[PDB]
């Protein structure tokens, strides 16, 4: 099936807005790791493909995803990057883990009209 970038945005940007709503739990995904600022320079080398809020709704804005389950991965990739780097006592990782609470409860029906 060919996904028109318009059709993915519309039926996706409704989850990602989800994840955006979580207060405090989204705030530090809302923007890319910055190692520089966090002075964390082993941030790039433990994360391979960096991902955030900001960018998969860049992707989306810019149709840079061609079919509904890149968008998915992105958001599992910016979830496993958290899980990955972050402590388990951490503010970050217990976040992440409510993001990906919210992201499964509102992408379930999205991906099921998609295909
Ligand atoms: C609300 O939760 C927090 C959590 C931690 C901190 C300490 C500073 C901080 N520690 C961060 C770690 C990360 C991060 C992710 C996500 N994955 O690996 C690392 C590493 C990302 C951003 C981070 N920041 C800035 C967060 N601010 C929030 C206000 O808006 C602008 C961003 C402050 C608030």
């Amino acid at each position: 099936k060919i996904f028109k970038p318009e059709e993915l945005r519309q039926a996706l940007m409704p989850t990602l807005e989800a994840l955006y709503r979580q207060d405090p739990e989204s705030l530090p995904f809302r923007q890319p790791v910055d190692p520089q600022l966090l002075g964390i320079p082993d941030y790039f080398d433990i994360v391979k493909n960096p991902m955030d809020l900001s960018t998969i709704k860049r992707k989306l804005d810019t149709g840079q995803y061609q079919e509904p389950w890149q968008y998915v991965d992105d958001v599992w990739l910016m979830f496993n990057n958290a899980w990955l780097y972050n402590r388990k006592t951490s503010r970050v990782y217990k976040f992440c883990s409510k993001l990906a609470e919210v992201f499964e409860q509102e992408i379930d029906p999205v991906m099921q009209s998609l295909g």
